[PDB]
RNA sequence: ACGAGAACAUACGUUCUUUGAACCAAGCUUCAACUCC
């Protein structure tokens, strides 16, 4: 009935967001033109 | 009964002296620890 999923942690054990998080969040917001945006848009 | 007989082209002597396989150059670029029920 219980299955824990935990939160990112460093390696002190003190819990962070990463950076690819975030960069994957505002990708996902500013490709809102056509699906045509490859690994070498700049 | 030879323009012949006898006679080492031999002795000595470092392929050696000086000389950076160097100089320049991000293991980096783009990635959501995630979706479904």
């Amino acid at each position: 009935m219980n299955d824990l999923n935990t939160f990112v942690k460093d390696a002190f054990g003190r819990p962070y967001i990463p950076g690819s998080s975030l960069k994957g969040a505002l990708r996902t917001a500013i490709l809102n033109d056509l699906k045509e945006d490859t690994k070498e848009n700049e």
